[PDB]
């Protein structure tokens, strides 16, 4: 409803999305953060004006535009100390990038520490005027964006270091155990109409098993990739994932429960917790009294495929790529590790490091956390789950790319012929060996890490330094970008 050219003023204030008041982060003075939209191929110019004054939730900030490849604008990608130094309070910074060849549902959020959990996170839709699925629905607008999110009554830096959510928010609203009368989100449909709902997890941690009483969901997009349509009666959505699904509002006029059950915290719907309302025009303005029927047709990610049936890059056999990497997870010192190394943010961001003359992964800080990738190649990366990295299933996100999921969680099989592609994947439960493949078509340092934010805070990340020799030439930085670091580094710690 704003964008692709817009100011995003970031500030602190009180919010009560579950009827409990707490300080948090506002964007353009509202919580939850407003929807940004654009069309396929647009240039987004988002001027992030940082007016935050609360050091507990961090005064500085950095925004990631989740899903966008940022080709040639890797400086705009957002992650703090990888792609930029944070914007300092009292200053503003323009993200100016383009979205050639991508359309679908995205989102943005702070990518500094666990700040996004404090409320800096909103959806983004990039519409396709020739969407290949346009004929499947009648309505696709601001009122068909559905966000899911976890909500804590204690700030990120105030509660336990891996806290339990007090409430699931759906479109920024929901109930906790002690605010059972708090207002529910209502999503309205007219009988006979077909809806493209764009579901996006802004979660900092839980995954949600999502369903809508008495309705089927035809899933047609996953993480901004067009799918063959695939009807399900429920879907599990991990932190940072998006699905578009067509809902045919063909049921009787009534209220139906929308259900979003987290894998942790409160795991029932007593008193309308974990819920929002799907209201048909004409139905009473009251809660649903509908009942969950067992899901007998849940989304299975190995059954999803791309609209085009695109093969995985490389050749259809394990290790059939230019470079194959294995990410061995562990945990010690109260830090997550990958291949023995815990990510600590470097003081010089990784992008600046390459621009300043780093030539190799070995040069790049932090040591042991950065992988050099060859240019113009196929890569395979295995992310095998283990009990040594507690809080599994961990959802891993690759910045700057879409990837083929050759092997999904809960499956034993490898599909190279027509696997789903997406950009956030569950790495599943011990015994799984989630395996992804992508092409190195995008020079620059790209974060690969766990989208449980409390985990990335605890080191659960690596940097893919893609095509180092071409990073500087492919990503010319604007002067405002070059100015972020000296300004940041001048801050006293209490102002960070
Ligand atoms: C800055 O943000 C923090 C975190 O939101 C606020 O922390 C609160 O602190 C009070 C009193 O110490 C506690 O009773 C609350 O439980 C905290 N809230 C949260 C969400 O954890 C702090 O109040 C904020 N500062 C200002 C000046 O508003
Ligand atoms: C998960 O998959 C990866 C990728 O196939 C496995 O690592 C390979 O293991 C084979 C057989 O031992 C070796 O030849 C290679 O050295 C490994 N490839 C790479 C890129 O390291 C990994 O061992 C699997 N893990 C589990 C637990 O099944
Ligand atoms: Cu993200
Ligand atoms: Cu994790
Ligand atoms: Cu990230």
């Amino acid at each position: 409803a704003i964008g692709p050219v817009a100011d995003l003023t970031i500030s602190n204030g009180a919010v009560s999305p579950d009827g409990f008041s707490r300080q948090a982060i506002l964007v353009n003075d509202v919580f939850p953060s407003p929807l940004i939209t654009g069309n396929k191929g647009d240039r987004f110019q988002l001027n992030v004006i940082d007016n935050m004054t609360n050091h507990t939730m961090l005064k500085s900030t950095s925004i990631h535009w989740h899903g966008f490849f940022q080709h040639g604008t890797n400086w705009a990608d957002g992650p703090a100390f990888v792609n930029q130094c944070p914007i300092s309070t009292g200053h503003a910074f323009l993200y100016d990038f383009q979205v050639p060849d991508q359309a679908g549902t995205f989102w943005y959020h702070s990518h500094l520490s666990t700040q996004y959990c404090d409320g800096l996170r909103g959806p983004i839709v990039v519409y396709d005027p020739n969407d290949p699925h346009a004929s499947l629905y009648d309505v696709d607008d601001d009122s068909t964006v559905i966000t899911l999110a976890d909500w804590y009554h204690l700030a990120a830096k105030v509660g336990a270091p891996v806290p339990t959510a007090d409430a699931t928010l759906i479109n920024g609203l929901g109930r906790s155990a002690a605010t059972l009368a708090a207002d529910l989100a209502v999503i309205t449909v007219t009988k006979g109409k077909r809806y493209r709902f764009r579901l996006v997890s802004l979660s900092c941690d839980p995954n949600y098993t999502f369903s809508i009483d008495g309705h089927s969901l035809t899933v047609i997009e996953a993480d901004s990739v067009n799918l063959k349509p695939h009807t399900v009666d429920s879907l599990q959505i991990f932190a940072a994932q998006r699905y578009s699904f067509v809902l045919n509002a063909d049921q009787d006029v009534d209220n139906y429960w929308i259900r979003a059950l987290p894998n942790s915290g409160t795991q029932n719907f007593a008193g309308g917790t974990n819920s929002a309302i799907l209201r048909y025009d004409g139905a009473a303005p009251v809660e649903p009294t509908t009942s969950q029927t067992p899901s007998t047709n849940p989304l299975v990610e190995s059954a999803l495929t791309t609209l085009k049936g695109t093969a995985a890059p490389g050749s259809p056999t394990p290790g059939g790529v230019d470079l194959a990497l294995n990410m061995a997870f562990g945990f010690a010192g109260g830090n997550f590790t990958i291949n023995g190394a815990s990510f600590t943010p470097p003081t010089v961001p990784v992008l600046l490091q390459i621009l300043s003359g780093a030539q190799s992964a070995a040069d790049l800080l932090p040591a042991g956390s950065v992988y050099s990738l060859p240019a113009n190649a196929d890569i395979e990366i295995s992310l095998p789950a283990t009990a040594a990295a507690p809080g599994f299933p961990h959802p891993f996100h690759l910045h700057g790319h879409v990837f083929a999921v050759v092997r999904s969680a809960g499956s034993s099989t490898y599909n190279y012929a027509n696997p789903v592609y997406r950009d956030v994947v569950s790495t599943g439960a011990p015994g799984d060996n989630v395996t992804i493949r992508f092409r190195t078509d995008n020079p620059g340092p790209w974060f690969l890490h766990c989208h449980i934010d409390f985990h990335l805070e605890a080191g659960f990340a690596v940097v893919m330094a893609e095509d180092i020799p071409d990073v500087a030439a492919t990503n010319p930085v604007p002067q405002a970008w070059s100015d972020l670091c000296p300004t940041y580094d001048a801050l006293s710690p209490d102002d960070q």
